[PDB]
RNA sequence: AUUGACAGAUUGAUAGCUCUUUCUUGAUUCUAUGGGUGGUGGUGCAUGGCCGUUCUUAGUUGGUGGAGUGAUUUGUCUG
């Protein structure tokens, strides 16, 4: 392809595990939210639990830091529920803060 | 998936071992099959290495030659 359609997810989650700042699980993502820690978060397009889907959005609504979407609840983490405490991020960064 | 543990229970025990309960741990481990791993388990009558004893004594081999069909002997001897 001509450039790369959303490899800003897969490039960063490989290379961030040099420094080790990826966080996994409902407890630990919630603890990463309830903290001075989490910088970007994710959820499934469709997971289950209206509250569960809502809670992720709701927790973010307090202290900021958005979600996006991605695809398939099995194939979220396999590029590495996600938390993350240039080059790859240039596609994401302009989408997150600005429009 | 596994872990740390207060105050009671229970226990000699301020070992959360296991609990009546309910907070936490974050892929190190658990679950089973194969296979490893470890032991002051057994065998010194499977062995190594070391020590004692035969032996505190003076003794012990093979080379060539001689004797004997041979085991062996002579050398290693009467004094």
């Amino acid at each position: 392809e001509v450039k790369d359609l959303m490899t800003a997810i897969r490039k960063v989650l490989k290379n961030a595990l040099i420094h080790d700042g990826l966080v996994r699980g409902l407890h630990e993502v919630a603890k990463a939210l309830d903290a001075k820690k989490a910088q970007v978060c994710f959820l499934s397009e469709s997971c289950s639990e209206p509250a569960y889907k809502k809670l992720v959005q709701g927790l973010c609504k307090e202290h900021g830091i958005p979600l996006l979407d991605v695809t398939d609840s099995k194939e979220l983490g396999e590029w590495a529920c996600v938390c993350v405490t240039s080059e790859a991020l240039t596609f994401l960064q302009n989408h997150i803060k600005t429009l």
